[PDB]
């Protein structure tokens, strides 16, 4: 899945737009978040994204998971959200 | 759905056991969270729960959404996670 990295300052609506575009084009995307606020921003973005892909006959499902990631040569534990799209009607 | 309301002070590991128990028995559960910390605890709880049901060749899928909830005499926008059991895949 291509990866969208989210931070404490990321804006849910702009991230939601990106998620929506990746789901519409590739059918899946992953969001990586580290820290409380970033996780909150990511979840909000995913909920908003559902509203953008619905008119395109799509909804999404998410699977959260803990993952160890490298950042600034440091190893950090983060939360990753694997997101998949599927048609609402076929 | 049965509902679990997570607090900023909830222990992810305990909530995860509640989630796993419900998914195994009913195959679905809803988790509600109001503030950023509670949202973080919920996401961590859902991620740990995946490990609790994986043995049984079962995984889960989540769909987050905004929802208006009543807390005493106040209406509050919260986040809810609809969680459904999904028998595992390869
Ligand atoms: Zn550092
Ligand atoms: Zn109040
Ligand atoms: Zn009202």
């Amino acid at each position: 899945m291509e990866t969208l990295r989210v931070s404490s300052k990321s804006r849910p609506n702009s991230v939601a737009g990106a998620i929506a575009a990746m789901l519409r084009t590739k059918g899946e995307v992953e969001v990586q978040a580290i820290g409380p606020q970033a996780v909150n921003q990511a979840v909000k973005a995913i909920a908003i994204a559902r509203g953008y892909i619905a008119p395109d006959n799509l909804d999404l499902v998410v699977k959260p998971a803990f993952v160890k990631l490298e950042l600034e040569n440091e190893e950090r534990t983060a939360l990753k959200f694997s997101i998949k799209a599927h048609p609402l009607e076929t």
